[PDB]
């Protein structure tokens, strides 16, 4: 697998940033600065060479949307899926929640097409709309495969908040070669890893779980506190949230440590190449 470039993952989030001041400071559903993010993650991928297809639906009253992007080729029976919810609260722009995902999964699928990768899987990405009001983008898609096509999906990995401020690295224990993918990797870089129990059920894969398909993910921390012990293995300070800025206005270009955006992005990639093969 390729190493992903902070400066790449760090300008996608630069251009999410003035998306959301351009739009009366952020990116939530319903709301023009979620529709703009949409039209800029669907554009790079265009220019690549994905199938790019966008899937509308209401929530609310107001028109939500998830982009759906396809690499051609692979085994159309057996799909790779990554994904990250791209809407923001309406607080604020959302950079760390969840510009940090939605960066970090458009530039390993710009990584892709760079490569000129073929994997033997076929490589499906998503970035979802609406998932805080209750995950509804990511159910919408579910609710809507034909059980035929959701027995051809071999995994869905998801990155939600992966750049925090005070970090800690967080992997999902869900199905247990996904979990493994990512253990290794940050094994490799002698960084250690924990279980991941603040979110739970809380995100994207939720849907994909509750169905049956095998799922996992990265995250580095929200509200709760770091712990000393915690301090000890990742840096950082104890006693202070892992996101001071979780749901605020300040969750902005400033809320993100880039060397937990940098390492997380480098797994998602080694974890995509890893399991498309
Ligand atoms: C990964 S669980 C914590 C984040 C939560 N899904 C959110 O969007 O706020
Ligand atoms: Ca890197
Ligand atoms: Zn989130
Ligand atoms: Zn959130």
């Amino acid at each position: 697998a390729p190493d992903i470039p902070l400066a790449n993952v760090k300008a996608h989030l630069t251009q999410l940033s003035t998306i959301a001041a351009n739009n009366g400071g952020n990116r939530a559903h319903g709301r023009p600065g979620y529709k703009a993010s949409v039209d800029y993650v669907k554009a790079k991928l265009d220019a690549a060479g994905y199938t790019t297809t966008l899937q509308q639906f209401t929530s609310g009253g107001a028109t939500g949307y998830n982009l759906i992007a396809n690499w051609p080729g692979g085994d159309p029976n057996k799909v790779l899926m990554a994904g990250a919810h791209l809407d923001s609260v309406s607080s604020g722009a959302g950079i760390n929640d969840n510009g940090s995902g939605s960066a970090a999964v458009l530039e390993t699928a710009l990584a892709v097409s760079r490569a000129g990768y073929q994997p033997d899987k076929h490589l499906r990405f998503a970035w979802w709309g609406a998932e805080e009001l209750g995950l509804i983008g990511s159910k919408f898609y579910v609710n809507n495969l034909p059980s035929a096509d959701r027995s051809k999906l071999a995994g869905y990995l998801n990155f939600d908040m992966i750049g925090s401020p005070n970090p800690g690295y967080f992997v999902y224990d869900d199905d247990p070669v996904i979990e493994k993918t990512f253990k290794n990797y940050f094994a490799g870089l002698n960084v250690p890893t924990e279980i991941e129990t603040e979110g739970d059920g809380r995100s994207d894969h939720a849907p994909f779980k509750n169905v049956g398909v095998p799922v996992g993910g990265l995250f580095t921390g929200a509200g709760y506190t770091k712990s000393a012990a915690q301090a000890q293995k990742w840096g950082g300070t104890a006693g202070q949230a892992f996101d001071r800025c979780y749901h605020s206005s300040c969750d902005s270009l400033s809320n993100i440590n880039d060397t937990a955006l940098d390492r997380n992005s480098d797994a998602a990639a080694h974890a995509i190449w890893t399991l498309s093969s």
